[PDB]
């Protein structure tokens, strides 16, 4: 039973879950990779990695991906979680220098990953490995777009570092802009493309219905993370959360803030249902009888299908993953799967 404050009957009824058939291999392979790259200690991998459900999250999202693509995505996603953990720990421990250096290394590695495959910081080496693999599926133009987007993400993490160090809780609109970057909206949207085997031309992926469907899928996911992760975040002195911005700047109680975030999440769902009809119409229109049109149609249709799958995968992930089980920790401020 999903807690009533977090339950969304529309997702439960109208967004049936899907699971990629590679998932059981994926679970094992990403666990092995976390170990091999030394991204988490062996005993914590053994106790916690499967329970974190990071592979499940991605296997419920990128349906139809080639197995090798899903593996690179899942390893990169598990890396991304560990990076969120490292960032958090650097802030909590006041490691401004170590964070600045990591930030610079990630920008460099993102542009030249093969050069960093054996870097002394295993977090940089693990990033480089996953990124090098992601850069092997589609043309350099897509790689450059992924890099452009992720440079922006790294800087949004840097902004979060300074917000937390200075005690600043962003305003509501400032936060909503920032959250499109810290949640990596455009990275997940970029990754739809190797998942369906096609770098989409700008004129296709920038079609207003494709853009809007892509945006709403990520806003839902990010704001639903905010709703579910709020208790762990308050316990850990995290300030980045739509609920915390509302409590801090709109004088809402916790109860009022939860309700307002819920209402925003629910509106994303029904806005998405409306634009999804337009995005699927567009997919149909691309199928103009030509070979290229059939390719583009199939790719848009698969991508929009996965924009829909993200709703259910993210919904259930928050109820299944050990990541958010703060009630089970002895020290609510220190999740047991993080390196403290
Ligand atoms: C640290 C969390 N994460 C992805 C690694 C950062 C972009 C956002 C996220 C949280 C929960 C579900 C899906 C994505
Ligand atoms: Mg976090
Ligand atoms: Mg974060
Ligand atoms: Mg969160």
């Amino acid at each position: 039973a999903v807690p009533p404050s977090l339950r969304l009957p529309v997702i439960e009824a109208a967004f049936p879950r899907q699971l990629h058939p590679y998932w059981p291999k994926l679970q094992e392979t990403t666990r092995t990779w976390l170990l091999e790259k030394r991204l988490m200690p062996a005993d914590k991998v053994e106790e916690y990695a499967d329970g974190l459900c990071y592979t499940d999250l991605m296997a419920g999202y990128y349906l139809g991906a080639p197995d090798e693509v899903l593996q690179a995505i899942a390893d990169y996603s598990a890396w991304f979680f560990v990076w969120d953990d490292r960032h958090d720990r650097d802030i909590v421990h006041g490691r401004a220098g170590a964070w600045r250096r990591l930030r610079g290394l990630l920008h460099t590695a993102l542009d030249s990953p093969g050069d960093h495959l054996h870097h002394e910081d295993t977090l940089v080496a693990g990033f480089a490995d996953s990124v090098r693999r992601l850069y092997a599926f589609l043309p350099a133009t897509w790689n450059a777009r992924f890099a452009r987007h992720f440079h922006t993400v790294i800087e949004a993490y840097d902004r979060e570092f300074h917000n937390r160090t200075r005690g600043i809780v962003p305003g509501v609109e400032e936060y909503l802009e920032l959250r499109r970057l810290t949640f990596a909206h455009w990275i997940w949207t970029d990754l739809l493309e190797p998942s369906s085997g096609c770098e989409l031309p700008d004129a296709v992926r920038k079609h207003p219905a494709y853009r809007r469907a892509a945006l709403l899928s990520q806003e839902f996911a990010a704001w639903y993370n905010d709703l579910c992760s709020l208790p762990k975040e308050i316990a850990g002195d995290e300030v980045h959360n739509l609920g915390i911005s509302l409590i801090t700047h709109h004088s809402l109680t916790l109860e009022e803030a939860i309700g307002e975030v819920r209402r925003r999440v629910e509106e994303c769902i029904t806005e998405f249902l409306a634009v999804e009809r337009d995005a699927l119409r567009f997919a149909d229109e691309l199928a103009d009888g030509t070979v290229r049109g059939k390719e583009l149609s199939g790719a848009v249709r698969a991508n929009v299908g996965n924009m829909r799958n993200w709703f259910s995968s993210v919904y259930w992930f928050h109820h299944e993953s050990g990541r958010y089980m703060v009630d089970s920790w002895d020290d609510r401020s220190t999740p047991p799967y993080v390196n403290n």
